């Protein structure tokens, strides 16, 4: 008897949320990010900014493609509107240095910029492997100890799918090109610091399934922060702790069912004395439409890389377990200046039987388990899916709930308590708000109407949700209240009975 | 994207279908297993009774009763049957096989309190004749399991567990002066945890339909697969050496029912199957499948021509050539001859005069090879009809296919899990009716209501579909013309081939075998150019 999906205790419509504010500056939003009091609007050849304390620009940022790059762009078949800069990276490289990558027509680079001034500092520099040719690509970009962590891919044709390190002065790190082992098609979602690795969350072709057609998985990747890359004779310039694993969203049973298809991660936050990541995930486009949120227990994510490794004995056989008496000592995936590996001062100086191990299996066996074994949430039959995903874990006058928003493809935004009082028990989640946020008359502009979730920041201190969409950017208040017997709701932003 | 759920062209709520008969055994919770039509004669096998209901009587609020067979179980089973632990409400007789073994004679095999038996009784009299007989591997110990009975040239066919326990499923054949024949015990290259759906007599087989858990696809957990399977009636069994009193000519293979893309989407919990109809010069089967009971509920209807399923059985079988390698096919080269699956007597086996005369090869390699490599495909490649978007999940299904004045459409009928019924017309197909039928004040027996449908009868001659709940039979109208009455713009676009305008009456009717009356109607396109709405 699979969970059946439960109605939200409260709904709102474009009727209610029609008068909420709107930023306009057609604009082509690419992210949004809040940083200090500002939230930041990375789009087509501009990064506005908004004093987070109509929507009014208040300063913005400007960084129009040359025109020879344009035309470059237009002479490889690349249609008008797509021949922009759009900016796809926008990181803080420490306070007064905002980092900044454009598409610049299909010729990706990045500059440093100045946090105070928003004037260009230094010059201009590739892109290629940090920053997409192609707006309508996913990729990730983040700073660790300065080194730049990117995932996207590095050429025109977008073939060569990578994960990649560059800059901070240590060498660049890529994935092994053409090595479907490592990467099959991925689709890059997300990539967090924690502890000695950069996790990568990301989706791609499931190798595990190569002898049945196209299936496609959710995976978690690791890397050791401190990687240095092969010897001369393996890995040179490549990864040596490149790690990655299936993550497991599924409502058991005498049968499992998956949710396969992940949509968006949040960074690492703390929950009930646990540092976790919440994702959200999607049954495939030919399927029922199913959307569930799991939970990662950073441990368990650690702890899959601990265990067996996956093998394919040959062409012939299903994917199995490498016997432990087969795995080479030092053990690979570990990073060098830790236990047992403590005689190695840099990956550089790995052997060649644990170089050659990782290369050929870099895939593990196990899959990382959610916590409660279940999804915190599912929304099921319904014509849309749920996508981005924005936590308050300090929610309340008790600043003591974590209540979670997410986004759809289609402008819908819901809204759930997960847990509920003192107990601190997690199987029973709270559907608090079902609501479309889209507004027609302000964004449906200059012949375009699309309602995907472009991403949304979260902002306490302002009590409100911003969400972005292609063409505008709405100012959500955190809860409806002004909507009597207001109790009713059980909405913390709002004596109050949640039991 | 993924197709979306059409709705249909009328539809009719619980408040109108209230008026409809309803049998409730009147002339005691019923617990209805089956229903069954012959001749004119409606069979309702439930709880230590057979009841039956004349066809023909045009009924009022209520249906009656017109003769009672009576089996209730003998005391001693049923207090050993709360002695091995079972519930008080599971030890009672239910009847769960009925069939005509001959024009006098009715073969009844009940639970019998966790203790199955068998008896032939009497068309006219209803009353037992002869010894009882053991119902073991004949007719399940437990009410709720599923099975499957069929005679065929007077040999029985059954489809059950042997064991209280119900480890031991088998698909078996007695009686009608030939061997005794059972699929290998523990065996789970030939039956694996199945559930038993369906059999028809067909050619010179008789094909099985079932779910099972795969065993091609024991990687990411258990699976379930819909399975087809034959056996040659003529099977007599092997010889001394291989599959003695055994099936000789037992093959089975995956069903395909699946909406084709980049990842192809299955249904792969086999709900229900028709009867063998002919349909535009094809025989065919219709079959329900759903999403497996953990899963966002989906539904499907797919249609298996009878040749692609013998095809399939003609194709390379399935091997696993090491305990973590891939399933594959067997090449032609390492199949024996004479080619296991194939009938003595059949083209090539002539030679053979019994299936007892088979070399060890042939025998030995079927005993090995239960499994075809090959799924068969269903007609177009993807489902007639779809649910997707709904709380319930599709069950029984029923079949017309010489609806209409012409009696050359092809409408079906749908049952589900909460007392709802879907009519399409087969041509894509064309999404005419959904009505709740269930009858909350007649079917509700206590507190309950249990709105699972648990069989449907179609009777053309009465116009009528009977549809079985386990506390009551509701007689349903094919249409609902009448709901239309003086409307013609309705009427026609209702598009429904068991209804028309008959200009004389100047209002929309059922249209009669009388159609002694004008019949406009049009299925084909539906168009309403020139009529005005009322
Ligand atoms: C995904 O997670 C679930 C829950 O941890 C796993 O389900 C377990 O699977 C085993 C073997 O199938 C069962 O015997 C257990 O009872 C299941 N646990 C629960 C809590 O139901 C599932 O196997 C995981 N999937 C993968 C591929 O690792
Ligand atoms: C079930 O049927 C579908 C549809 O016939 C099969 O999908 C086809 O498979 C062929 C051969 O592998 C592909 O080249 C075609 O592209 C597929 N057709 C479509 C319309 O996509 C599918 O393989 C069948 N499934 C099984 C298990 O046999
Ligand atoms: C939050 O704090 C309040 C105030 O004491 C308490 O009553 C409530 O149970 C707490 N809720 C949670 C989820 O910790
Ligand atoms: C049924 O028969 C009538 C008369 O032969 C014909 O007009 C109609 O097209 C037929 N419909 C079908 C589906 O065969």
């Amino acid at each position: 008897g699979f969970p059946e999906d439960s109605e939200p205790i409260s709904i709102s419509h474009g009727n209610y949320t029609k008068q909420y504010p709107v930023f306009v500056g057609r604009l082509d939003i690419q992210m949004i990010m809040i940083m200090n009091r500002t939230l930041y609007v990375a789009a087509r050849d501009h990064i506005y900014t908004v004093d987070i304390d109509e929507i009014y620009c208040s300063k913005k940022l400007t960084w129009k493609s040359r025109q020879a790059d344009v035309d470059t762009c237009r002479m490889k078949g690349k249609h008008k509107d797509e021949c922009h800069n759009f900016i796809k990276v926008l990181l803080k490289k420490n306070d007064d240095t905002l980092f900044v990558c454009g598409t610049n027509a299909f010729n990706p680079s990045c500059r440093n910029y100045r946090v105070d001034t928003l004037e260009t500092f230094g010059d201009e520099f590739s892109g290629m492997a940090r920053c997409p040719y192609d707006a309508k690509h996913a990729n990730i970009a983040l700073f660790a100890d300065g080194k730049l962590y990117s995932a996207t891919v590095t050429d025109f044709l977008a073939i060569d799918a990578v994960i990649y390190r560059s800059l901070g002065d240590s060498p660049t790190l890529r994935t092994v090109k053409h090595d479907s082992k490592w990467l099959k098609e991925p689709y890059f979602v997300q990539a967090v610091d924690y502890g000695d690795y950069i996790y990568f969350f990301f989706r791609e072709i499931a190798v595990e399934y190569n002898t049945m057609g196209k299936v496609v998985f959710p995976r978690v990747a690791q890397v050791c922060k401190n990687d240095m890359g092969g010897s001369q004779r393996v890995l040179e310039k490549q990864w040596t702790s490149f790690l990655k694993a299936r993550l497991n969203c599924s409502v058991p049973g005498d049968s499992h069912f998956y949710f396969n298809i992940l949509q968006a991660v949040t960074d690492v936050i703390r929950i009930n004395g646990r540092d976790v990541v919440l994702a959200t995930f999607s049954t495939p486009y030919n399927s029922i439409p199913g959307s569930a949120v799991c939970a990662y227990d950073m441990l368990d994510i650690a702890n899959v890389f601990t265990g067996r490794f996956k093998e394919q004995k040959s062409p012939d056989s299903t994917w199995t377990p490498v016997p432990d008496e087969r795995v080479p000592k030092p053990r690979p995936g570990c990073c060098a200046g830790s236990s047992s590996l403590e005689k190695y001062a840099t990956s550089n100086e790995f052997p060649d039987d644990t170089l050659n191990f990782i290369k050929t299996h870099p895939l593990m066996d196990e899959a990382v388990p959610s916590i409660i074994n279940r999804p915190w949430f599912l929304r099921t039959m319904v014509r849309y899916r749920l996508t981005k995903i924005a936590v308050d874990n300090a929610a309340g006058p008790y600043q003591n709930h974590t209540v979670v928003f997410l986004g759809s493809e289609k402008g819908i935004i819901l809204k759930f308590l997960a847990r509920i009082g003192s107990s601190g028990f997690l199987n029973g989640s709270l559907f608090l708000e079902e609501m479309n946020v889209y507004n027609p008359e302000k964004c449906s502009y200059d012949g375009v109407e699309d309602k995907r979730i472009m991403g949304m920041q979260l902002d306490r201190a302002s009590g409100s949700l911003y969400v972005a969409f292609s063409t505008c950017v709405i100012k959500v208040p955190l809860g409806r209240c002004e909507r009597k017997t207001c109790i009713a709701s059980r909405d913390p932003y709002c004596e109050q009975d949640i039991e």
